[PDB]
């Protein structure tokens, strides 16, 4: 099977704390730079995060220190940390590989998991 499965949205309040994570089968994981998108009610999809092979991150920019991408990749798994979060934080997340995230964002082509909803209320 070939697929990218996100589990662990939720509601919580302002400045809470949930962790998404994203399992990966069909390919070798390691190897492999991924990343998370959202998409908020009534707007495209945007950028969240990057985590390449060698463990290097980026962020965008509203969400800096209060993120936080990491991998395992025994379990081809990869997770997003969420601190402090904020009614803007309100989306569905999903699982990419980096090398799709921007012909996501474009809508292109579309994410390839069904995500996991996130709401701060």
């Amino acid at each position: 099977d070939v697929q990218l499965v996100e589990s662990g949205g939720g509601l919580v309040q302002p400045g809470g704390s949930l962790r998404l994570s994203c399992v990966a089968s069909g390919f070798t994981f390691s190897r492999v730079g991924m990343g998370w998108v959202r998409q908020a009610p009534g707007k495209g999809l945007e950028w969240v995060s990057d985590i390449n092979a060698s463990g290097g991150t980026g962020y965008a920019d509203s969400v800096k220190g209060r993120f936080a991408i990491s991998r395992d990749n025994a379990k081809n798994t990869l997770y997003l940390q969420m601190n402090r979060l904020k009614p803007e934080d309100t989306a569905v997340y999903y699982c990419a590989k980096m090398m799709d995230t921007a012909m996501i964002e474009a809508g292109i082509i579309k994410p390839a998991g069904q995500g996991t909803q996130v709401t701060v209320s």
